[PDB]
């Protein structure tokens, strides 16, 4: 039975810092990527589109224009990690990982930021 | 290309009613119940899972229990619209009709709840 699953459904992270966040999904042998879609998302806001093999860079959301992506070699072990960089603290919130590979399934994790003083500042 | 489609992305509804909101997938000549996903929810919590041929309860948020119907007949013809019975206050909010058939796609719908003082002052 193909579900998703999280090892941490919760992050706590320091302002600037970077994160990797995990989903899994199983992978028995050969990744056939003709049959995998990933799909990651904060808000609404989408960071990754992976159709059969390939980024749809197109419809990001700017605040993630190129301080997110999806490790492709972890694809192979079953992993959907997305990386950000340089995290702010409007990447604090909720996102969503889905895959589809025979079988679909989403999990929700939650990033919470820390930041200094100086850092929070409107 | 895969996608789902909304022909109404926003609906008014009164409460105490029933409201049926839909959402279209495409088939080709005959529907593989078993590489069929539909998966409704609001604000993230599970209304319903279809999966393989069967309605699927088991993550099913208590709110919806007992008041919710996607129709396994109307699959067939592409059709995944979600039932919703004896409408609440509650009920409004974003829903998200998700689906993999194929390809996999979800919409957003919005949906807003009118009612009389009465019910309103739920409140507490
Ligand atoms: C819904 C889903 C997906 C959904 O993936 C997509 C969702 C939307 C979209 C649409 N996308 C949105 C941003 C703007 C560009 C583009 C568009 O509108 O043409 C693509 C995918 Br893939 C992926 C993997 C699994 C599931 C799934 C399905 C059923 C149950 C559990 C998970």
């Amino acid at each position: 039975a193909f579900t998703v699953t999280v090892p941490k459904d919760l992050y706590v992270v320091e302002y600037g810092s970077n994160m990797t966040i995990e989903c899994k999904f199983p992978v028995e042998k050969q990744l056939d990527l003709a049959a995998l879609i990933v799909y990651w998302e904060m808000e609404d806001k989408n960071i990754i589109q992976f159709v059969h093999g390939e980024e749809d860079l197109k419809v990001q959301h700017s605040s993630y224009r190129q301080r997110a992506r999806l490790l492709k070699d972890q694809l192979s072990l079953g992993n959907a990690a997305l990386q950000i960089t340089d995290v702010k603290l409007q990447d604090a919130g909720v996102y969503r990982c889905m895959i589809s590979y025979g079988g679909a399934d989403y999990k929700r994790i939650t990033v919470k930021v820390n930041a200094p003083y100086a850092a929070a500042l409107e």
